[PDB]
């Protein structure tokens, strides 16, 4: 095992300013250093850093269904949604679930990034695929 | 706080076999579960899912600095990147960097998500900008 987990994730930003905002208060990230061009933040242990490229088109971004998502519970969520529309961000209609999908939601950040808080596990997933699912194969 | 870390993170893919075989033997991620049009992986406890979208454009993404970075040893960085090679990976080229920045190799999968080995912390870069940089600001 050559990997030893994740180091950082970088987001590029159109405004450094709008898009400090949002992880601030959507993420809950805690902003370290602040440069003309150059964010880094602490959430929960993963440092984030965010580069301004201002002019670069972010249109095809919204096609595609790239996400990071965050554990958060039950109760979180709901409090969360609230947080959301109350900050005007942009929330995605979220695919079809079964009830042991566990909850979720969807939404952006100002650049089209898709992020999701999530209140199940891998292994929630995993247990539920392999008592209900066919056309799948499983490897563990 | 509301999160409690990475929950998963998933890519959109245009191809599932071209873009398993990526992430097995360039990411060393373990396969868990296959779909038509789905792939779970397990890479040092964290949750990648890769969902095929086969028709979708993907251009812009060449173009916005969005990555993400896997810790990695100096010398495991040397072996990686003849890896990278031997399998005709997208390596980027990356920008300047100073010695204290530690080492990096950037690279993209099949339908161009940007990703770094990293062989730094946190903790080197915030030593290295409090000590050198001017024209920023720093909260911890
Ligand atoms: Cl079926
Ligand atoms: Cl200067
Ligand atoms: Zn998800
Ligand atoms: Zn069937
Ligand atoms: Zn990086
Ligand atoms: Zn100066």
């Amino acid at each position: 095992a050559m990997l030893q987990g994740i180091n950082h994730i970088c987001f590029s930003v159109s405004n450094l300013e709008k898009s400090i905002e949002f992880y601030q208060k959507i993420l809950q990230a805690k902003l370290l250093v602040k440069g003309r061009k150059l964010a880094y933040f602490d959430l929960n242990g993963l440092w984030i850093a965010l580069n301004v490229e201002e002019d670069i088109p972010r249109n095809e971004i919204k096609q595609s269904y790239t996400h990071m998502a965050f554990t958060v519970t039950n109760e979180a969520l709901d409090h969360l949604k609230e947080v959301l529309i109350q900050n005007d961000v942009n929330i995605l209609p979220g695919r079809e679930r079964d009830e042991r999908d566990q909850r979720s939601l969807y939404f952006t950040d100002p650049d089209g990034h898709k992020f999701e808080f999530h209140t199940g596990t891998l292994q929630n997933r995993l247990e539920y695929y392999k008592e209900d699912k066919k056309h799948m194969t499983f490897y563990i």
